[PDB]
């Protein structure tokens, strides 16, 4: 009942452990370990299989109006080969799934969906397509993401193209082939996304490489959260606005002045009225990592936010954490409070990214 990656047996021959996301079983850790596979990725290059994202291919002579009214873009805006972050919102402006748009060609556009929403998702872009002459199309995949200093050198001694991607570019290298210069780690790297019948023989042949390793669930956990990034169904949901999110940076004031996407109207009254809650990053004040579902207090003791993602940094070299409180609270370094056997213990509000970004320049 938990899906499979079409490589789990190149898992199963690396030792991983694996455990249950987003409905898939995936790779938790490798023998070589949460800490080390991590720090891996810093030093090096780590391979992750990915395979439970989805591509969604946005084709027709009218995919450009429907993508700006299906998603708060501009996508005449966007040139061929560009990405960007941005998200599938409800009516009231909840964050249904943050999404990563790239445009194709002039009719022809790719979304990355995460994987416990992929479903959802199709459905409702296939529902407001409807008025619109375009197709949307879900494609089977092999997701794979090559990130670390060395990923670079690593894809050009592979033969594979895209070290003349700028960050937040992808082509189509081959057909049914998309590589993009992106990734969820803080560092350089790439995504590869191909037809599932030649990705094992991909796979091997990046792992043959010396300096890549297979990365685990847990790692690219701790990697992204020192990176400050979300995950949706933790740091952002359906009932958390881009505004409380502090996301709204995605949005272009061009795109809020016309206006013309799903949840605009409640998006706009959003930003006026301000956040209901505030995501922050928070640095617990112990050695002992904080974990996802903390309950946040005060320093009285009444109940404020919560903590949505917790872990050790081994980059950070600590604990490294994110979650809401309310705009009160949101100053840096202002203490808040959970309690861990019966005794208080403090957090204090942190900038993010806890570890500095070095995305291609
Ligand atoms: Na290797």
């Amino acid at each position: 009942s938990l899906k499979t990656l079409p490589l789990y047996e190149l898992h199963e021959k690396a030792g991983a452990k694996f455990g249950a996301f987003a409905g898939w079983r995936m790779p938790l850790t490798y023998p070589l370990g949460v800490l080390k596979e991590h720090l891996h990725t810093r030093a090096h290059a780590g391979l992750f299989d990915i395979s439970h994202m989805k591509l969604i291919a946005v084709e027709g002579p009218k995919a450009v109006e429907f993508l700006s009214y299906a998603l708060p873009v501009d996508a005449a805006l966007l040139k061929i080969g560009q990405s960007r972050y941005s998200y599938l919102l409800n009516e009231r402006a909840g964050i249904l799934d943050d999404l990563i748009l790239t445009r194709l060609a002039e009719c022809r556009f790719m979304l990355v969906a995460n994987a416990g929403n992929a479903q959802a998702d199709f459905a409702e872009l296939e529902k407001r397509a409807f008025g619109f002459e375009c197709q949307v199309i879900a494609l089977e995949r092999v997701l794979l993401a090559l990130q670390g200093p060395q990923a670079a050198a690593v894809l050009a001694d592979a033969g594979l193209p895209g070290n003349e991607l700028l960050f937040m570019q992808g082509f189509e290298p081959q057909q049914d082939w998309f590589i993009t210069r992106s990734g969820y780690t803080g560092e350089d790297g790439f995504e590869i996304a191909l037809p599932i019948g030649c990705a094992r023989a991909l796979a091997e042949k990046l792992l043959g490489d010396s300096r890549v390793e297979w990365v685990g669930l847990a790692a690219r956990d701790s990697l992204r959260l020192e990176a400050g990034l979300c995950l949706h169904g933790n740091d952002i949901t359906p009932d958390t606005t881009p505004i409380d999110a502090a996301l709204t940076w995605a949005v272009p004031k061009n795109v809020r002045e016309k206006a013309q996407f799903y949840g605009a109207k409640a998006f706009l009254e959003s930003l006026q009225k301000g956040p209901s809650r505030c995501r922050v990053g928070l640095k617990p004040q112990t050695r002992q990592p904080i974990r996802a579902g903390a309950v946040l207090f005060d320093n009285e003791g009444n109940r404020i936010g919560v903590v949505t993602s917790g872990g050790f940094g081994p980059s950070f070299d600590g604990p490294v954490a994110m979650g809401y409180v309310p705009v009160a609270w949101k100053v840096e370094g202002t203490e808040v409070f959970t309690e861990l056997r019966g005794k208080k213990i403090a957090l204090s509000v942190h900038s993010l990214p806890f570890v500095e970004q070095r995305y291609f320049k």
